[PDB]
């Protein structure tokens, strides 16, 4: 099976991981010097956030050169050293392809804004690279994604005297994918990095590629068309490489980004639909929305694999939940208005869960036990907090906390000279929360995460097995089976904060012997009608094997 | 009924708790300013470690003046203000009465080592306050308690040309309790403090008052008589004041330090027999130990109440335990040789349990649920560690860690200037383990301990009920009821580090529904023959209520 199906992912920003020269910004030489840490954590694949030259108006997602390294982060040779040294340890590394839009400082758009026709006689080839409007009335009935900061997806450009389109900030003008010249430009930027030996791409914001008047301008077939062209190129020209899609839509729409077996698209998509339902189910102590939303995801093609996660560099997004659910999630997890941003919640995993390690453990359990490949977000393995006095989603991207020395070992610059300030409070600051202390503590959250990934890595049914929900008689208790290659695991999880009893329907497995995955503690044989009484402590997780 | 039966005790030492004036030594003004903290934690009664003038060769337990305040800790003035502010918060205060022995620098031993008769001709009435011999040959068949330091319980005095008796250090000569003037002198010392409003005394080294030839010199009939007369004096004269006794012995001998209804002795005694079995059942994952030794405890008088603890200012003592049990304890809990001392182990609780919060919560659960009155060792509520670079048993008496500031908030003197250095290592140092942090953390151990304590006081069967073990089918699971005034608690505890199944024998309670104590979540009703199946996750505790 493909490497990505068996891999564990780790999402970092090199501007925020490890500063190597005291300017207060993370860089590639600083990341390289930490590769052993990630290896020994149990990670296989590093997903780096954008590293290209950029004014950093959307923290680097507004690219002004698709084929360079941002001068903050080092040189193209620093990048090459880092790639051969990650590969030498057997890590894979994937990039972030920002295909929907460039920065307005990108030279294509400095060219395009001159207008269809140059001051010179001739037509401007670059004008058609972007999406222009005389009045800016097209594509109405089209939501605004960045809702706390933009009032329209059209913006007036003094130079061109026309309107240009942008799904995100005005600093990020959309690329026009109806121009074949733009599709080649994208292909050629991907080739440049694959040629360097990068292992693949997380492709950002795929639903918003093609616009069409009279539609929502999400998930249009033309978009899927272009995406299949990209997969067809990679298949032909770089077999083995991974394309991974960010596509925050509803179950029915997300699954289309795998394409089909006849016409493949992405190898992987994030499982955005479950992520918010995990959090809500913990507050209602009812797990049915996990079962409902999981049950709407169809099966995916053979090459496919879900990517599963709890948090990331962005807001905990609520754009694709019911209106009732979003109101509930705000009251439950954003009690201060400062905690919201756009249509989401800008908080890290530990503070979302009141820093309760029993809860952090339970959720990481469910992350690791669901059909997919897990991606961890840097710092959640040590329980990092957030800095809510920082603009946009930056309070969730503070520097990695390595020890209790200057700026948590991230830099020898002082906290207020760092790009973002490292967190310094009594609960989450680097005095209390850092890698070094957790390397020496036998019962660390970090030690726990490592040992828990070891446990998954010894049981391939987690990566490759099917999934079937067991009836339980108690909505607080979620049980399911993962089956593959003969092995049958049974995962049992309590979303309630006190003891719960359940009655599992194990009728398909009468005569079988449940043992724990850790130390094979035996449990009673499934007998009779297979209805199986269980009791569970607050936030307990049972990882079982049903022996035939 | 009697206030000590229903109280939570907290053991601290003034010198290491809080320094008010910045000389690096804890003082009574500093302790006074922290009474809010202990009141809020849920503590009812402070239990102070010897505060008297001393050369501190055994850390205050070698007393040189029974009626004063050691100048390190302030004046008798400051101690008065302390008792007032404690009492104004509804806090009882008991002291330590060190009764078997005094310091070489006590005026009595100075006067006594001047021979049986003086230079002038008169008799020396002080020579007989202490126990002398000419050859040092009486009382073999007697052990050395400080096996690591002392080779004989006799020690020649250069100046008196005789040997004096001492159970502990040669710096702490044993007082002679065949001399009735000594008894009066102790009643005189106790009344000094009772008269100031102290609420009682723990009496240390109580089993060693009387020596007799041919005998063990422990637990002697004449020893209980002096004690019986101390109880009489107190009851007759300061009624309602508490007498607590440290007596590290086998169960059948410890129970008679209560004496009887006819002849009362102590109100309370430390339950030394069970405490080392909690630790052994954890490692063996086998609670048979605890049940064996609890059944060997005979019933106690009506005024009687056990005092349960996990740890104290001393080594974890293994003297009163089997050779095989001691070898098991050392291998499991003393990996390094200098963690051993005096047939014991000198580590604090959190290091003993590998800093595993699940293991720490579990044993605090059992401390709080066994029948008796619990005593907390200071800093265990936040998870302090120990320092083995300090001699003797001082490694567990580090300054209380209040916040991340200078010397952990214990003093403005910097760490090398403190009486004992405050701990600074990466796992248990004050930058990471401290009170202010855990006040702010919604999910801290300090907060878990306070909540668990107020969950206990809400259910008076813990303090007063009886105890009945319950069959379980699985040695790793301990289960028992506490019954009192028509309330039946049910306590189920998993001492294994993975999931365990049990069959709870609940026949008496058929028809009744087990209800969770935290949140009132109901479990299914006990049907059929009372055989009630359960599963439990690693180190789980269930605190249940049975309702008819
Ligand atoms: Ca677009
Ligand atoms: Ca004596
Ligand atoms: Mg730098
Ligand atoms: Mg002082």
């Amino acid at each position: 099976p493909e490497w990505y199906k068996s891999a564990v992912f780790y999402e970092l920003s090199v501007r925020t991981f490890q500063d190597g020269n005291g300017d207060g910004k993370g860089d590639f030489p600083g990341l390289t010097s930490r590769l052993d840490y990630l290896k020994n954590l149990g990670v296989d694949c590093l997903w780096l956030l954008p590293w290209f030259p950029s004014p950093l108006r959307d923290d680097g997602y507004d690219v002004a050169d698709y084929r360079g390294i941002h001068p903050d982060l080092g040189t193209l040779d620093d990048f090459k050293v880092f790639l051969r040294e990650a590969h030498a340890r057997g890590l894979w590394v994937i990039g972030d392809l920002v295909t929907n839009h460039t920065s307005s400082d990108h030279p294509w758009f400095q060219a395009a804004r001159r207008g269809p026709t140059l001051p010179d006689g001739s037509p401007n080839e670059y004008h058609d690279y972007y999406v222009w409007s005389d009045e800016g009335k097209e594509y109405a009935d089209t939501r605004i994604i960045f809702t706390d900061t933009e009032v329209s997806n059209w913006t007036l450009d003094e130079q061109a005297g026309k309107y240009y389109w942008h799904r995100f900030f005005a600093s990020q003008p959309d690329l026009n994918y109806d121009n074949p010249k733009v599709v080649e430009e994208l292909h050629g930027a991907a080739r440049f990095w694959l040629d360097l030996g990068l292992d693949g791409f997380r492709v950002d914001a795929v639903p918003y590629l093609i616009e069409r008047e009279g539609t929502s301008c999400e998930n249009l077939p033309e978009t899927h068309e272009i995406l299949k062209g990209f997969r067809a190129m990679v298949d032909r020209e770089y077999p083995g490489r991974l394309l991974l899609a960010e596509a925050c839509q509803w179950p029915e729409e997300v699954v289309e980004y795998f394409g089909t077996e006849a016409e493949p698209e992405f190898h992987m998509c994030f499982n955005f639909p479950v992520m918010p339902r995990l959090y809500m189910s913990l507050k209602r102590e009812d797990t049915s929305s996990i079962r409902e939303i999981m049950g709407r995801l169809p099966k995916i093609p053979s090459f496919g694999q879900w990517c599963i996660f709890l948090r990331n560099h962005d807001e905990l997004t609520l754009e694709m939940v019911t209106d009732d659910e979003r109101a509930f999630m705000y009251a439950a997890y954003a009690p201060d208005a400062r905690m919201k941003i756009n249509v989401g919640i800008r908080r890290r995993l530990a503070p979302l869960l009141d820093n309760d390690r029993r809860r952090i453990e339970l959720l990481n359990t469910v992350l690791l036990a669901l059909p997919g490949s897990p991606v961890l977000y840097y710092g959640d393995e040590i329980g990092m907090g957030d800095d809510l006095g920082l603009p946009d989603r930056n309070g969730v991207r503070t520097p990695m906390q390595w020890n209790a020395g200057t700026s948590g070992g991230f830099s020898t610059a002082q906290p207020s000279d760092c790009f973002f300030p490292p967190i310094q409070d009594p609960v989450y600051g680097f005095g209390r929360v850092n890698v070094q202390s957790q390397l020496q503590d036998p019962s660390s959250l970090l030690k726990w995460t490592a040992r828990q990934l070891e446990l998954r890595r010894a049981h391939p049914a987690f990566a490759h097995g099917d999934l079937t929900f067991i009836e339980t008689g108690n909505p607080a208790i979620l049980a399911f089976t993962r089956q593959y290659d003969g092995e049958t695991l049974l995962i049992v999880s309590n979303f309630a904060g006190n003891a719960q009893a359940g009655l599992l329907d194990l009728a398909p497995f009468v005569g079988r012997a449940p043992v724990t995955l850790s130390g094979a503690s035996p449990l009673p044989v499934v007998t009779g009608n297979g209805q199986y009484p269980v009791v569970m402590g607050k936030y307990d997780y049972y990882w079982l094997r049903l022996n035939s």
